[PDB]
């Protein structure tokens, strides 16, 4: 079967610093040198953060720690009765900035470059904002995988949202209980195995029988919880409300939140064949990035799961770019250029210039004040949901 | 794809609501005197090689010597949707052993199930030795799966979602993101477990075929209770016309082959189910090749890897039908002069 130690997220790291909240994993450099400028990763919630590194063939963790990227990253710990009075705000405090933190404290560096996937993406994006509200030079660099910072026009989330259940836990908001990860699976999980396994017998219409991605289906089945207060948060105001393009609608961690104001270089990804949300919800993102002095976006080939992630050992399927960012979708789509293999190659481009020059790579995982705690993955990625 | 094969002859001799079972021509002078009963799946058409289109292997089995039958599965009609389980081993299987039994005059038979319809001669047999019913002296299992634990790459496929939105099934702007059992995905899986031949999604016979003309009821039960649930290796987690399904009461002897390269079976899954079976009195497994001639193994050793078989496994050319053949004929009674009328006077051959 699949054993998350032994068969999977086998890239070999260190449990750097553990929180109440996360763990974050500085992953053994595999290269001579390195990219001087760290890179963090940003994981969802909704389900484990293994998605990134399942197998070393489509372990994209892996795979760039092996181009020579200081590679982190966040672990996110299933909800417990010690978490139920968490919210979005406590997220952003001892979920990004902590890690960011303690990346600036081990490799002693200034500025890095972040990545954020699907709800990993929003916090990410959050954190950005009251990282420019308040002074914090954090990153130099932003990137985004089939994230929606545009939620109005959603997907078929929408269809299994209960507007009563989300106002009926606003009315307990104090003393929030636990999301079990089986309402989690209803709104996220099951859909995105309905366009796995559509997606996958298309691509078996057109090219010959693949091998069918088990590995897929078991970080999709792997379910984990949330605290109440901030998934109803998240509920409430992302996919109902959406107050993301209202700027200063929302206001946490006693800062108001407006997307122009960020003004740091933004790399977008949207799967194409995303039929769980469409690619012109996440590329209608882009002109509400005003302040951003570069953006990229990148059409990807496939589905959510097998579209995101794409092994460069492979180079399975195409992706499209082109710098143009007209306001209808279709007219970016018709000026795309197409390019073989997958898009990681790109954005590892795209993180040339602004890695900095190289240095060698730190022989020493952690550091001084930091030691490593338990080798990767660690404790929080092998929690099991709350039974009924 | 441009076919040029024999026909086999062949007349109906009994025929119900749900079966049609069919008496092929005897050309040999001597034949056995016990009969041969064979299992298709609850298919009217599966297209397995050597079976449908052809059928050589019941034409080279009546060439050894064999009073062969077989049960023809009649085409869906909407008469046929509120069948269940229990009605295909009620009215299927035991009616078409009492038609044998009557015409041929004989008490006990020989059994062949291959495919799906193994399986339910399985279950079947599980009721028969419960109620004291004897029907059958041997049964065979012809890549048919007993153990579901390994069913394949279908496995990433069938769960609770996919059955149940099935069967919810029988809205302005959404996908089918939201409806999973889409008649391609379901047609996949159904097609993909219940034919020998794999449809490609722009064939015809992938959108209108026996398989997806099968009653609901037929898929979940199949869906659930064994790709799912594995109720077989389990005692009693299944209860049929009243009585739990103990793999372990089966009393006669088995034979069980499997082709090495089919990918829809597993031949370490079809092996993997040997071991439930304790109460037989002996148990043959026979491993066949289809060489890109042909080729099987035999080994008489029956441990828990299915590996360890195939290495200490021996080797013999050829078809494996005379394997079975040696297996079979001791077992098949005395030589009797070949019947010239097919059916009996109570029951007249139909067309
Ligand atoms: C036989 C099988 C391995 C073929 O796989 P394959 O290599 O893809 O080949 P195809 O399915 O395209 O079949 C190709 C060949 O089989 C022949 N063929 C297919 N079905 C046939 C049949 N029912 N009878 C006779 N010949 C058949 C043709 O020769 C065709 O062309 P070729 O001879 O030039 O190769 C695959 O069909 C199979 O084994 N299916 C088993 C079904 C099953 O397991 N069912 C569960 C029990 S119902």
């Amino acid at each position: 079967p699949f054993q998350i130690g032994k068969n999977l997220v086998v890239t070999p790291g260190e449990v750097v610093f553990r929180n109440e909240l996360i763990e974050l994993i500085q992953y053994t450099p595999t290269t001579e040198k390195v990219h001087e400028k760290p890179l963090l990763f940003v994981p969802p919630c909704i389900n484990k953060y293994y998605l990134m590194d399942l197998q070393p063939d489509n372990s994209m963790v892996r795979h760039f720690v092996g181009q020579g990227y200081r590679v982190f990253l966040v672990s996110w710990r299933s909800a417990v009765p010690e978490m139920k009075n968490f919210t979005w705000e406590t997220y952003i405090e001892k979920g990004v900035f902590a890690a960011a933190e303690a990346v600036q404290k081990i490799t002693k560096q200034p500025t890095m470059n972040a990545l954020g996937f699907c709800v990993g993406g929003v916090i990410l994006t959050t954190a950005l904002c009251v990282a420019q509200a308040k002074g914090l030079k954090y990153f130099d660099s932003a990137t985004f995988m089939t994230s929606l910072i545009d939620h109005a026009e959603p997907g078929e989330i929408s269809f299994f949202i209960d507007e009563a259940l989300v106002a009926s836990r606003e009315a307990k908001m104090a003393a929030g209980g636990i999301i079990s990860g089986k309402e989690i699976g209803r709104t996220f999980a099951s859909l995105r195995a309905n366009d796995l396994v559509w997606n996958y017998v298309v691509n078996n219409y057109l090219l010959g029988k693949t091998p069918a991605p088990f590995d897929l289906l078991y970080w999709n089945n792997d379910a984990v919880d949330l605290p109440l207060p901030m998934h109803t948060f998240m509920l409430r105001q992302f996919y109902i409300n959406n107050a993301l393009i209202t700027p200063g609608a929302i206001t946490l961690c006693g800062v108001p939140i407006d997307i122009s104001k960020i003004d740091i270089p933004v790399y977008m990804f949207a799967a194409r064949e995303n039929h769980i949300v469409l690619w012109s919800s996440a590329y209608s993102g882009l002109k509400y990035l005003s302040g951003t002095p570069s953006r990229r976006f990148v059409l990807g080939a496939s589905g959510h799961i097998a579209g995101s992630i794409n092994p460069v050992t492979k180079d399975k399927r195409n992706y499209w770019t082109n710098e143009q960012l007209p306001v209808n979708p279709e007219e970016w789509l018709e000026g795309a250029q197409s390019h073989p293999g997958s898009w990681w190659k790109d954005w590892d481009a795209w993180l040339a210039p602004q890695s900095g020059k190289q240095v060698p790579a730190p022989k020493m995982l952690g550091s001084k004040e930091f030691p490593p705690l338990q080798p990767a993955p660690g404790s929080y990625v092998l929690a099991k949901a709350m039974p009924p």
